[PDB]
């Protein structure tokens, strides 16, 4: 209830500078790459083998997995600067602009701009531009830079809208069987973005493009954590709205997906992170 | 001190049956696959990126990483049967046999036999034969069985010998710069098996063949844990002999390799596991 996560657009200039510098330190020390690898490894961990569910996506654990992911990341931020918290990119609002690429989140003082097509869509502006921020490929080897390509896809030309977020919050059940890509009338699946996909969470990944557009490399872009902080906030709002609803499945789902199953690659269970306030943080809209 | 890890050949018939039962339960529940994935993920996590060091091999963390690996595995065994410990395969004495494939470890009541060449070296005997034990590939997808092919390689036709183990125990320094494949006069690198490789640990992997021969898939074979229990025992013996030698590097090595750096994919540091008795187990030869 103490750690306040703020909207990116409400950050001061010094708050933007401190977050950027912290992330750069976490990168130089070797800690940041641990989060890239964790996310990539979980994407390859199928529950069970044979299915297309994985520990972090395409199944009920999607939301609690990333909440724990962000929690660990934020603790590592504070270990460098105890006054830095994880902001969230409220992309729903940004979708109201006729050109979301002009949002202040993409300014040279924060996340940097779009990819440069002359340099094969390498990001050449901002603190994470090529030459200041090294990336790694699916195999864990250097890959030569951060790439982005805003809205260049036919499947995700725009960012999700406010209404899209509102319609997801109307869903009553957290998730439904068979707890995967095909779950209907499921808040988890809707928010993840497989209901007439790509929508919401999935659509944001494909809208940014570059590393963010594919699972094994997405956390190479620091905006991954800003994106998922907003996803986590939307989940927290859904939990507040539906006081008579809890995580699903409680039991008899695939191992790694139940309420008290460990989420690879950790021992953390969904129950451990079900109450985000108990984890020591809150979103600014909660005050 | 409480958990005693016994030589595989010293197990009773009921001790062999209980261990096999435990491993099968851990497999059915979905816990076993977590160890396959953890080991594969660490093999892809290079320290630093670009180099051929990884979190679990080809560097100083090789020994403490696998000790923590076995420690977690043994705790998961105990969770099922608090009287089941993890035995060790003393392959240096098996190498004394004119045909080590006749060793009792490969009996139908324990690990099962060699691969069947008629069946492309699929294991068709023992509790882990095809049809009774499913495997997964490098991508985390089912792979259709356990394969073995004893001594079929030109680089590892035999198991490491005893004198090999004795000559490794003579080394004074735990490890030397540059803390990788090329480390000379290094117990870690000799044990691991890159000094005139493949030797010792590396040679056993290549001698078994099949999944055991291949980094991302080796833990598909339950004998992986028996193999590394013997590697861990040899390390514990070296620590008793050289009681005033300690882990190296202490600092200024690659991140993830120092005495107090976290070992991906965990937060565990080498220091946390430097004293194996403090971890709650001992080898039978220590009594
Ligand atoms: O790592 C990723 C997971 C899900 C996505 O939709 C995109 C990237
Ligand atoms: O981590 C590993 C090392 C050697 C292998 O043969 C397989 C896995
Ligand atoms: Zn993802
Ligand atoms: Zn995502
Ligand atoms: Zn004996
Ligand atoms: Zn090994």
């Amino acid at each position: 209830k103490y750690r306040v996560r703020k909207n990116v657009l409400h950050l001061t200039d010094t708050e933007k500078r401190d977050f950027v510098r912290t992330v750069l330190i976490l990168k130089e020390k070797g800690i940041y790459d641990r989060y890239i690898a964790w996310h990539g490894a979980a994407g390859k961990f199928h529950t069970p083998p044979g299915s297309d569910r994985n520990a972090a996506h395409m199944s009920s654990a999607f939301l609690p997995w990333h909440r724990e992911y962000l929690l660990r990341f934020e603790r590592d931020l504070q270990s460098i600067n105890p006054e830095v918290t994880l902001p969230y990119w409220e992309w729903e609002t940004d979708a109201q602009m006729q050109d979301p690429s002009q949002s202040q989140i993409w300014s040279a003082d924060f996340m940097g701009g779009n990819g440069n097509p002359i340099k094969d869509f390498i990001v050449d502006t901002g603190p994470f531009a090529a030459g200041r921020w090294t990336t790694i490929d699916e195999q864990g080897n250097p890959s030569g830079g951060l790439k982005r390509n805003f809205g260049a896809t036919k499947e995700a030309p725009t960012l999700p809208t406010r209404d899209d977020v509102l319609n997801a919050l109307k869903i009553t059940q957290y998730d439904t069987p068979p707890w995967d890509m095909t779950s209907q009338n499921s808040f988890r699946n809707q928010l993840e973005g497989f209901i007439n996909g790509p929508q919401l969470h999935n659509r944001v990944h494909r809208w940014v493009g570059g590393q963010m557009g594919v699972v094994p490399t997405a956390p190479n872009d620091p905006v991954f954590f800003l994106h998922h902080a907003n996803v986590d906030r939307i989940w927290a709002v859904w939990q507040i709205i539906h006081r008579n609803q809890n995580y699903q499945p409680m039991k008899n789902g695939p191992f790694g997906q139940n309420f008290r199953d460990p989420m690879y690659p950790w021992n953390t269970t969904p129950e451990d992170v079900m109450n985000h306030r108990k984890l020591g943080y809150v979103y600014d809209i909660e005050l």
